[PDB]
Parts: C-alpha cells; structure tokens; sequence
C-alpha cells in the first residue's frame, strides 16, 4: 500500500505519499523551525498535509546524522540538537501509524537503488555530495546499516591527516573537501587570488568574495567563469580520489553520485570520473566500477524513506 | 569432509589438511621458488605432501593480490609475476580435485570469523598487519568479495594525499604507514636521529641502521628500547586511525587485528585501541566496535582457505 | 642612554626602562583594553608609569602581526583591530619621544641575540612557541625584516597542505600544529580518547575535557600524566620538523627556542631536538645547528624592543 | 679580469670564460663521465678548452649538493659519489689558478641577481625548477650561504608530512612535487587515467605512458594537450604555494623563477603567480613580492660561478 516519506532539510521539511513503484502522489512542505522540539510538530504537520486523501500505512523519516540499528533513535544530528532522540516513538504516538527512522543518505541510496540509477545492480555504493557528504551501501541487494546503524558515514572518513576541523568533532574528513561547503571555500580562495578571473561569479552575488554562494558557482562555471570552473575541478579531485578508495573497500558494480553538487551534470561528473580512474588502485588489472549519475534528484531520500517504511 | 588449505608466502608455501572444525591435521612446507612457473609445481608438491594419509575433497589456495569473483584467477599479485593467472585451472588439472582461489587476507578473515576471534559476531572486519596490509569483510555472516572479487584491499586506501609510492602503483596507501615495512622505516629514521636510544635494537642486528629488521624491533620494544617502542607507537597511530575510518564505513560489531606486526600482543594492540578511540567520529554518541586480538596466528589463511573450499 | 620597551600582550601591556646592557630597571603593567583605540592610551599610560624617575630617550613597541619596513605601521594584527595602524605616529605625538614599532617576535629575537642565548653567534634563528608562533632572523649580526618588514612570519608557513584553518586567513600553518593552542587541541583529543590516562590533567581544571587549559598541561606532564606528556611529544614532532626545514632554508649556527610552551624546559626541548635530528636533511654530511634554550623568558620582547629603539 | 665558470651537469660539464659584465666569451663542453674520479679530469679539460686564448685569473665551479662555507668542499652531491670531496684543492693543484666551489643554484642565483632579473633589487630569492629543485638567497645585496654553507636547500623543505621519499634521504620534500621529475609523474598518472586526453603527448614519445619524458610535456602543453597542460598546472600549485611560504620567511622584493621547467614561459609562470597569490598569507594587508622570469636561462650558473670566483 501507500506510505509517506519525510525529508528533514536545513530549511524545509517535505513529506510525500509514495506508491509501491516509488511514485510521489502528493508533497507538502513546512518550514524547518529553529528549535528541536518544534521539528517534531513540523514533521507531524508535513505528514498530515501530504496524507490528505490517501490511505497511508506507514511513515519513513530520513534524518542527517547517526541513526541506530533499531531505526528508531537519532543518536546525533549535525544540525539539530538531537542526542539519543527517540524520534520514532514521538512520531508514532502523534500520527498513530508505524514509523521508521533512517539516515538521510541511506534513504536516498535505497531510493536510487530501487527506483533510480541502481536498478539492475546487486552491489552499489551511493554518494551524496550536498551541503554535507553522505552515502549508502547496498550489498547483495540489501541496505547495510552496520551493527549499530551507523555505517556509510562516508563524509567522516579521514582523507587529510591533521586536516580541517569538521562539524563531527574530528579532523580531515572527506566532507571538508568534497561537499558544497568545500566548493565555496575553493571559490572564495581562488576569487581572492585573482578577482579578474571571477567577474561573472562575483557579479552573480553582491560583488564581494564574502558574498559568493554555492548557487552562484554552478551558474558561473557553466558560463566558463575560470574561478568557478577551477573550483569544481578542485572538488572533483577529492570526490574522485574518495570514490577510488571506496572501490578498494567495497569493489561495487557501480557508484551512484548524487546531491546538489552533482546537479550541474557532466561539468562535475566527468572530472570526478577522470580522478576516479587516476586513483583506482590496480586499475590496469581489475574491472572498473561504473560511475553513474543519480536519477531521482532531491526526491531520492523522500522516496527511499517511504519505501524503507514498507520493509517491516 | 577434509580439505586442504594452501598459504603462498614470500619465503614458504604451506599446505595443510583441515577438518570441519578448522583443525589442522597435517602441514607440509616447500620453499617458494624464485619463478612464477615454479610456484605452481611447488603448490602441487605442498598439496601432495600434506595430503598423504588423508581423504581430501577440495583445495583452497590463499594468494596475496587481487583475485576475481569466480575465485579462479589471480588478476595481479604484488610479489609474483602473475597477471590474469588462471591458477584454479592449472592446479585442478594437476591435482584432480576441485580448487578455489581466494585473496590471502579474505581467507585469513574467514578463518578468524569461523574458528577464531570472530565467532559470535555477524558483522566483523578483519585486518592483517604484516609485510603487506590486507583485510576481509564479513557482513551478515558471509565473506564479501565485491562484484569483481577485489573488495577489502584495505592496504591501498589513500591515507596520505601525495604520500609514499606504493607497490600497487599508487601513492599514500595505508600499507605504506601501518605495515611491517612502515615499522622498519620508522625505526630506521628514529635510530638515525638518536642512535644512543637504539643500543638494544642495533645490538640485535649488525649494529648499523641499515641492518635493522622487523624481528629486531619486536624484541627490542619488549625490553623497553625507546626507538623500538616509539616505532610501534608511530605505526599504532596509523593503524588505529585507519580502524576509525573503517568504523565510519562499515560500523561492524568488532575488528579483528592480526598479522605479524600484531604478534607482540598488547604492546601494539593497546596503542592501536587508544588511537581508534581518539579518531572514532561521533564516539561520544555511538557504540564502539570491539577491537579484538586474532586467535589463529599465522595459520588463519590456511584454515580459512581450506574452509572456503567447502562452500561450493 | 635609557630607552623604554613595550610588550603588547593579549591580557597585559608591560613597559620597562632598559639600559644599554639590556637590564630592566623598572616595569609597569596595564590591562589590555577590549578596544583598539583604548590600546593606544594604555601604551601611553604604561610608558608614563615605567618612565618615572628615569631619563628616557626613545620608546620601542613590540606588536604581534605584520609591521612595515619603516617600523611605524602595524599592517595587520591578529588580536587587535589594527589595519594599517600608524602606531608610531600616534605614540610619538602623545609621549614626545622617538618611537619605533617592531614585530613582537623580531623584538624577542633581537633581545635573545644581543643579551640572551644568541651572544657569540653571527647567524641565528629564534622561534617563539607561545599562544601564536613567531620568530626572528639574525644574519650577519643584523635583524632581517625583509623588503616590506614582514619577514620571519614562521607561524604561517604551510606545514600541512589542506590543513587547519588559521587566524591569518590561510590553511595548514605551522602555528596550528606547534603553538600553545595546538598543545591544547592534542591534550583534549587524547583526554577524550582515554580519560583514565588524564586523571591528573583533568583534576587540575574543572574535570571536563572542555576545561583543559595550557597551564594544566605543563604541570600534569611534569608529574608524568600520560596524556599531558604525549601532547608535548606530539607538539615537539611538529616543532622539531619545522626547525629542520628552517635549517635547510637558513642554515644558521643556532636556533633559540623560546616562548611559553618552551618554559617547561627539557621536557619539551629534548623531544624537539630529537625530531630536529630526525628530519634534518643531509644530517649525515652537514654540521648540525645547535638548538639552544632561550635565556630571557617572557622579558625578551621588552628588552629587544627597547634596544631596537636605540638603533636609529 | 676574466674568470672561468664551470657548470657540472648530469650529462655535460660546461666551462666558459666570463668577463666583468657577465658576458660569456668562450664555452667548451665535455661529457660528464660515469665515475666521480673522472669528473675531476673532465672539469680540468673543460677549463683548458674554454681558457684557450684568454688571460684567466680564477675558476668558479657550481656543483649540485651541499657545499661548505669555505667554498672548497662538496659535503654531499645527489648525483656524484662525492662525500666531503676536496674539489677546490684537487682543481687548484691541476689548473694552477685560484678556485672557488659554490652550490649550483647559489651560483645561478648570483648570476641572475648581478646580470639578470635581479638587478635593481637588494633582497631577492631565486628558485630553480629543474631536474632537482634549488635556489639562492640574496639579502642586503649579498649571497647568503649560511653558517655552514648549506643555506637555500629549498628543494628539501618538507611540504608534505609523510610524503614521497626523496634522493636526500628524507620525505615530502618540495623537490618531489615542484621539479621536472614531479612534472613527469603527474603526466604519467594523468595519461594512465585518460590516455585519449594525451594523444599528442604520447605521440611525441614512443606511444606508451612509460615513454613520457619532460621535453614532450612542454611541447604537448603548448599545443593544448589536456594532460600536459593539467600536469603543468599541478606542478604550478606546488611551486606557487612554496613561493608563498618563502614570502612568509624572507619577505623579499622579488622572486626570480628559473630552471628548465620555467622555460616554457608564461604557460607555467602565470599559474605559479596565481597560486602564489592564493597562498600568500596576509596578502590583503602586505605588499606582494614580484614574481619575475629569469633572464639568463641555462647560463646563469656558469656566469654566476665565474663572478663568485672574483669575490676573493
Ligand atoms: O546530510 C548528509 C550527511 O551529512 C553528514 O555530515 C552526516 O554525518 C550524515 O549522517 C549525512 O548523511
Ligand atoms: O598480503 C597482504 C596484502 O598485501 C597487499 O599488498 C595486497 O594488495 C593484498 O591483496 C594482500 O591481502
Ligand atoms: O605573537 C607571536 C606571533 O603570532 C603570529 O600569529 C603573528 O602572525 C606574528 O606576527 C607573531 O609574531
Ligand atoms: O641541482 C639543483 C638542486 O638539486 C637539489 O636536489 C640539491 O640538493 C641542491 O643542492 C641543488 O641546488
Ligand atoms: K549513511
Ligand atoms: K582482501
Ligand atoms: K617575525
Ligand atoms: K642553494
Ligand atoms: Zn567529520
Ligand atoms: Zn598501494
Ligand atoms: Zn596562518
Ligand atoms: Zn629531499
């Protein structure tokens, strides 16, 4: 039957009724409140708005952060003051339907695997290059959350010893080098070096280096703005090298690369592929994983969380 | 019934008859020949010597390097001139029993999982710190070789961007920092800096920095030789940080740490655990994997390869 | 004749009358105000208090940050909102004596060279390991400020590509790894990993990892607190490696190592020397610079700034 | 009067008679012998051939490696089996003229300073990007060799902790990332990743990745060969970042960038300048050193060594 998926974003919370083929029949969005306590009411309002006129059987919620193996508790969220938050219990009490809580990128990975670019593969690794960096693991046709629920924290593998401080509390995390926030750092540092090579980029914002935002960088790079282009290339080197490490770890059939950074398309995916090939160990002797574009865009987590709510 | 496991080492090739409980009933060793072509005859002689007086049903061979998903072909070996070597076919033709070929550290991981420190866990990651660095993945009670057979090449994940050249052809591999060869580099660099702090260490060899070997370092560290101790501590920082990254990737119940480097025991395992805890992301909020000592020692690959020969 | 030296610190501003032999005859301290504009009045009050009863001929002011080659303008200060601040002019107008403005670590280097550990050498490099990391260059018996006044910004050479964000605006600076702030980071990360090994350290503060301060670390390490000791050793590796790079650049007779971090004495200087020796390139073939303890302590900048006020 | 300069290269030894204006009046080249003992006879034959028809007063010899402060002994050479080699004595005995021995890049720096791009500056840092990476320091109009003769070993400052093994015996040296040998590594790694983007480059050699040589890379990049271009850009990032560190150390009026790598001209110098600007700490507040093209090409060391033979 029909289930609801919920995507908890930094700015908006979206809930959608999703059918068994992963099709979204309704979508209702609410503002993400500044408060943790408010976020629960907002999730419930989003679910109510999406649910109108549909026979809904379960609710799946995708949340950034470490979710336990019981798919019930957010152990830690990077942008919400949730610490061992019993989200499943609180929402079930309020909506009166079964609820599953999943990591956001796990949910997106399952969405891409079941309904997107992963179809036809048995073993795939999905990566989301967004504001944060996440991913999900599919092995033998099943999402793998690990013993304690916290597998596929790809954003927090250390790629630079003694590197940048990260929101997770550690240093040198992949997310500090291959996420949208890294993209903005590269553009700012490059625009500061040579502002004449960033005319288009700076024109799209307020004209200062401080004013550069992620949205500007994609549009400027498309136009051939040298700083914006070079910034994507710098990000692509980190993203491709990290995929190469994941190939040595998991050796999947395919990688599915998604998230806001990947949205510009081949401008960023092509250099990611080139770096993957450069750093793939034993690439002369072993088969190369396919590096595939995600197909569901920003809807992958909503669809995936709804479908994960069925498995149970 | 009984099967034979084969361990192909840099100096010796050992074959052993192994029962269903993982018990080794016979062991026959032959010198590893300098030639690739010779290695096949030697494998066959080792199998014949071990097999005498036992009803053997199958042969499992563990080999360093990338083994395909058909468990038949060595795609690349780091110390043997094998490139797409059809090892299974060549040995089956000669011994007249079914043969499986597995990566050496996959075999050791399966041995530890089935008969050693992994018993009672469903999801474990095994690491071998030896001359090279390898490992194996157990997820949902099954060894995971990946789509193309080449998963768990842990030694070749990049831990240092722009780092040391590695035998795999790449740079900055974990094996360059956490293997026995790294241990020797640290000891040499430290003994060169302060030879007065390496009296015991240098006394165990020929007295020169060039003469320092791995065997010396373990014995000297035990005696409290400062250089030898500090060298293990340096290796332990890399080994523990790498385990922390693997926890973010796989989130297993336990890590099993084995190989020649780990043989000294708590002298090295305790600092590995301390570094693991230091670098475990979200360690305040998530459960900590157990870091367990391997139980089968150098016999794990032989036992594991024999048992893998049953599954089929 | 007599001159006054001024040390502008984060908490206190000290002025002292200094004779031709570098002897401090009077010292007057004032609180560092929270405001940039206030800092000028405070400098003048400190000078007035120190000057009472002495015939003072000139004033030398040591300031953290980039000072121009005219020894007049603070181009940028890391802890004061000074940007192209005409400090010399403002103070001369108010005190009615000639004023020179020098970088703080340049002043300390000249103090150590003329009156401290540098006496008898012609070519010495001084390093200050304090809250920030600074230094000074003496070549052919003269302080070398560079063409634009900004030489010997040792704290901001990049030792880690893609490393930690620094207060200077860049990444991977030596100051992020070898200063007192790095010491505190290492202790916190280590105390978080193994709080049982930091009992003494945590007892000296409020008992939490957050409460660990620099002062605690020195006292705990002295007592053999493992975390505190290991934290100094980690800092010493960065400090010694950086000295080794400076030897390849400047090849001085001696390094003089001072600042608050170095105050514990051989506990930190001995490991710094060991790391220097480890990383000194061509150390087998070339003479080794002496690594000397500073002699003037926290008074070096005051004495040096007073004496620099004479040269002119 | 007239002096002779000698350049000891990996393939050829060149000697030239040089006038007081740095003009080369004669040049005689001899093959560099495979043997250290032979190199002395060859130096003498080169001097004799160049000297014919000129009244020569002194001989200056530039040698790669660490030269002592007496300008007499090669303490260590990276490509010749010289260890504490009394080169001055051996040559003086044979040629019967005063001889000075200087580091090769010191000699080139003095040549550029006196007769090339350094004229009009008082404080300049010269860098040579060739097969090896070297440089020289001019401060207050004088070459600075340091206390023991071994200053300005720029090639062996550590830019990557735990980085590539270097011929000097250490790790992570700037020479491993910004020299001609690094250029070749980048091109090979990139051509391996995407051989279709290296058609022109591979066509210039034997068609294999192994066949790629430095000469090919310059010519291919000029034609817009993507791999060759990207390889120069990768080198330029390391070269520019290193210049930025040197600006924090020495704060010179100008950098003079020379050597074989720089010969292609603005194709490489422009990206070096862009990276310099990106990484220059405090670049918003301090004056920027000029980054200048060398003017004397491969003749700088010969001219500089001849002129250094006058000062004495
Ligand atoms: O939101 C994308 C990712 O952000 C990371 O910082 C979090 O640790 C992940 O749990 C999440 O999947
Ligand atoms: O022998 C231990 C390990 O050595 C590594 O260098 C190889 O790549 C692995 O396949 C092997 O498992
Ligand atoms: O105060 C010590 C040092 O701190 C550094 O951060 C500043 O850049 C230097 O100018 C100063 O000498
Ligand atoms: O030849 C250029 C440079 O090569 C480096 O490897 C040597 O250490 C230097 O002494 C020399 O100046
Ligand atoms: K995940
Ligand atoms: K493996
Ligand atoms: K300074
Ligand atoms: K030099
Ligand atoms: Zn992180
Ligand atoms: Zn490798
Ligand atoms: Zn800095
Ligand atoms: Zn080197």
């Amino acid at each position: 039957g029909l289930t609801i998926g919920v995507d908890i974003g930094g700015t908006k919370i979206a809930a959608g009724v999703v059918d068994e083929e992963g099709r979204i029949l309704s979508t209702f969005k609410v503002a993400t409140p500044p408060t943790a306590e408010g976020i629960v009411d907002a999730i419930c309002a989003a679910v109510a708005g999406a649910s109108e006129g549909h026979d809904v059987e379960a609710v799946g919620i995708g949340a950034a952060g470490y979710v336990d193996d019981k798919r019930a508790t957010v152990l830690f969220a990077p942008n919400i003051d949730w610490r061992h938050e019993p989200l499943k219990d609180k929402v079930e009490q309020r909506v009166g339907l079964p609820v599953v809580v999943e990591n956001d990128a796990n949910a997106a990975a399952w969405g891409e695997y079941r309904f997107g670019a992963g179809q036809g593969h048995d073993d795939v690794i999905c990566i989301t290059l967004g504001t944060g960096l996440g991913g999900g693991i599919i092995i033998g046709n099943k999402l793998r959350r690990g013993r304690f629920g916290v597998a596929a924290e790809f954003g927090h593998i250390r790629v630079v010893p003694d590197g940048l401080l990260c929101g997770c509390g550690s240093q040198g995390c992949w997310e500090q080098y291959a996420s949208g926030r890294a993209l903005v750092r590269y553009a700012k540092q490059r625009a500061n070096a040579t502002p004449e090579n960033a005319a288009v980029l700076l024109g799209l914002g307020d004209g200062s280096v401080d004013g550069i935002e992620g949205k500007h960088i994609s549009e400027a790079a498309r136009q051939g703005d040298p700083v914006a282009v070079d910034s994507f290339r710098e990000l692509a080197r980190w993203a491709g090298a990290g995929l190469a490490d994941l190939a040595s770890l998991f050796d999947p059939s395919a990688f599915i690369v998604g998230g806001g950074v990947s949205d510009e398309g081949e401008l960023v995916l092509d250099p990611i592929r080139k770096s993957f090939r450069r750093w793939l160990i034993g690439g002369e002797w072993r088969p190369h994983a396919q590096v595939l574009a995600a197909q569901l865009g920003g809807k992958a987590g909503l669809v995936g969380a709804a479908d994960l709510a069925r498995q149970g």
